């Protein structure tokens, strides 16, 4: 039993909740409990000239009334299909740090978000680029459109940087993967992707015999064997597996839609010193432009700001 | 002589650059200089074990070489029409960081950055946001749109929460846009909007006297008085001032389409207690919205993180 203690982030903006619907579709069929929280709060709180604390408090108790019932009529089907839902709407100013929190405190699985898809990338606000950068769990950026036909599930895996935590996080990324994928899929179709972009010059002027072009074929050399290791650990066909020649943050996105990608994979940090740095970067940039769902998790010992 | 020291962050990912067009017309206007901005990295600079420092070396000066021409290429018709046009790139990978080190260290006068409008409201890249929330200087985000014909300048001045910073700033936003909109525009139209939502209940069960209607007209009541002391200090005729029921991250993105603005004036903060948390988070959400361009101003006394 893994994966059963799942939370979802109720959008405030709107009645129909895809996050909850994806986190009903997931429970359906691997069992758990689902919930649905949501932090809220109104100015009134910080009147406190205008108002007396009993008179805020008022207006705390009804907004909270409120939104318990929103969301209530919101889960209504699922929860008479037999669902376990549990609602908590709690008062608080910082969604992101009360949402980060609550995923702390009762140690939940996976956190799920819906994101708007209207370019065809997923839009993702302040709060959802705070919850991907230091949210500890996984967190799963549901895009609020049909999950497409066939859909492939995509790990994007670095095969570049040289520092030994970044093979110890592919290897989570696609454990999590295909133990998550076969839960809820009869038959999941898992692919696996790296992408590695080329010297920016054509030859050094202090250097007469170096070649750049033979740094190129061997970053690709590199990648080549490093995902025949990963592909071999985790039973995942040759081809299957795509070692892509560009700037990750464009190749990526588009190899996704050329796969028909449901959703992919990512690993992030949370450190920044050396090779963190551009990483971060070139990933903040990838996710930027994804037009699918995608799943960010961390490395085991990533530690939360928070 | 004010604004003259320009920092315009170019857009590496396409060849126009609406933030320097901005800059231009600025500096053909008012006078001063500009300085054309691009921090750039490679992920060959991180292969430390593949490549030797002379190897990545010659690699950082192809980058920085080729990145300079370029950026001198988009530039060219400016140049010689006589503008100044100083042209920094540096080697830098974090650019948010990098970026707000260049403000500081030559103390510019305004920030100028591109952001695309295909929703109808503006996209901000996690770069973006990071700008908005910690460059010390205004942050002037030029949508790559046309310019409104008549086009209107509103400021959005906070007149509910009930600490003192909140009046200088409000004082600080108008100041700036009178003086800067008066050096740029022949004739500028300048409004002034504020917004206040209403409490979210009807009757307290525990305080049988309390009408919550009569808090939702002190607030206005609060706003009309403030607003008025603000048109007067910074001769704004009455009708073009507003102050507009409802959220303001609501509120405020639809009057400035109602007004046509071509921007709006924001103060934002860095603090982060008490009644900065929800301001802040009202702000982000409003920001996040808004569909002309912004000028995001931070209070005297800001401490940027950097």
């Amino acid at each position: 039993e893994k994966y059963q203690n799942l939370l979802v982030v109720i959008d405030p903006n709107q009645d129909d909740q895809p996050a909850l619907r994806r986190a009903v579709y997931i429970v359906q069929r691997n069992g758990g409990r689902i919930k649905a929280f949501l932090p809220v709060y109104d100015l009134s709180y910080d009147m406190t000239t205008l108002l007396s604390p009993d008179e805020r408090n008022a207006m705390r108790k009804g907004v909270i009334n409120q939104k318990t019932a929103w969301i209530k009529q919101q889960a209504r089907y699922y929860l008479e299909a037999g669902i376990q839902i549990d609602i908590k709407v709690i008062w608080h100013n910082r969604p992101y740090e009360a949402i980060i929190e609550e995923v702390i405190t009762d140690k939940h699985d996976l956190l799920i978000k819906m994101a708007h898809q209207h370019l065809g990338s997923l839009i993702f606000t302040p709060l959802d680029w705070q919850l991907l950068r230091k949210c500890p769990a996984p967190v799963w950026m549901v895009k609020d459109k049909e999950w497409p036909e066939y859909g492939t599930i995509v790990v994007a895996a670095n095969l570049s940087n040289e520092e030994s935590y970044h093979d110890a996080l592919n290897l989570k990324l696609i454990e999590l993967t295909n133990d998550l994928s076969h839960r809820i899929q009869k038959d999941p179709d898992v692919h696996l992707l790296s992408a590695y972009p080329v010297a920016p010059i054509n030859i050094a002027i202090e250097l007469p015999d170096f070649d750049p072009n033979l740094y190129n074929n061997a970053l690709r050399g590199q990648h080549l064997i490093a995902m025949k290791e990963l592909r071999q650990k985790f039973s995942i066909p040759e081809e299957k597996t795509h070692v892509k020649e560009g700037l990750p943050e464009q190749v990526i996105p588009q190899v996704c839609e050329e796969l028909n990608a449901g959703i992919v994979v990512l690993g992030i940090l949370g450190r920044t010193g050396l090779s963190a740095a551009f990483l971060g970067n070139t990933a903040e940039q990838l996710i930027d432009h994804i037009k699918c769902d995608l799943l960010a998790i961390k490395p085991d010992g990533f530690t939360c700001p928070i």
